[PDB]
């Protein structure tokens, strides 16, 4: 039995593995149904692994809000780094949006306007994730046993990648996951707020669809297309609202000069509200 603070956990109950993480389930020492999830290094990759926990550490310490799991306490030292987080019952975005064989356009509506309060407390503080997919989109229901699906709140995870732009700014690390990489990303050009807009857009159109809105067969091959292809038209299923239609097209356009800033994200009718 491991102790961070007010709270502990063990190797026990894994929650997820990962290369620069590794993410068990434990509780409140005094409170024992408060439920919270400790990530800790991965000593695979000690170096990077230790690097990416203190980001989040800098990072979440920051940012209070119902749809970003919160941080509710860290331990940081010279050879470990713990964060102890708000535990989400509700599994992965990934893979709710599959075991549900695609969303509604209704719960597809009510995840993205949660997503979207996430967003605007992120550009006010001049943040950027960077990580963007599915997989890091936790879900929670409040509600008790077999409670109604519609009472689902959705949280973004994982701010390891995260960084502070200041607004006069660029950034041009190349990290993220390629699949939800803006194309100015992946072709190692500079970017802001917007390459998060784009995943968004890849996270809706997942949601929709149950597949990523640009196959190639490898990285290098989505890259070569983004190069070749300077109009991309993402299949997109026919039924779709037009409004939610018109939404994914503005998300997913591949010049970031042409794409959707926060504003009209944030006030896009879809959404409302
Ligand atoms: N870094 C990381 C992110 C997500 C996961 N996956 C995950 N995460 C669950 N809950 C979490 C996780 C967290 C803090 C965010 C790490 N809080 N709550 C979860 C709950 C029920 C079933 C499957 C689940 N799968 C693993 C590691």
């Amino acid at each position: 039995t491991e102790t961070v603070g007010k709270f502990e956990f063990s190797r026990k109950d894994l929650i997820g593995h990962g290369a620069f993480a590794v993410v068990f389930k434990g509780r409140h020492r005094a409170a024992h149904d408060l439920e919270v999830a400790v990530k800790c290094i991965n000593k695979k990759n000690l170096a990077k692994s230790q690097t990416l926990l203190g980001k989040e550490i800098k990072i979440l310490k920051e940012l209070k809000h119902e749809n970003i799991v919160a941080l509710y306490d860290f331990q940081e030292m010279a050879n470990s780094v713990y964060l102890v987080m708000e535990y989400c019952n509700g599994g992965d975005l990934a893979d709710y949006l599959h075991a549900m064989r695609t969303l509604s356009e209704d719960t597809i509506r009510l995840f993205l306007q949660q997503i979207a309060g996430a967003m605007r407390l992120l550009h006010s503080k001049g943040i950027i994730h960077r990580d963007l997919k599915p997989q890091n989109i936790l879900l929670s229901n409040p509600a008790g046993r077999r409670a109604n699906p519609n009472s689902i709140r959705v949280k973004i995870a994982d701010f390891g990648f995260a960084r502070y732009l200041q607004s006069n700014m660029m950034a041009a690390t190349l990290c993220g996951s390629p699949m939800y990489m803006a194309p100015e990303v992946i072709m190692s050009q500079h970017y802001d707020g917007k390459a998060d807009l784009w995943s968004i857009g890849t996270i809706v159109y997942q949601c929709l669809t149950g597949k990523a809105p640009f196959q190639a067969s490898s990285p290098q091959d989505l890259r070569l297309f983004y190069e070749k292809n300077k109009t991309l038209v993402p299949t997109i299923p026919r039924e779709t609202s037009a409004p939610l239609r018109q939404l994914l097209l503005a998300l997913l356009q591949r010049n970031h000069k042409d794409r959707m800033d926060f504003d009209e994200f944030f006030h896009h009718p879809f959404l409302d509200a």
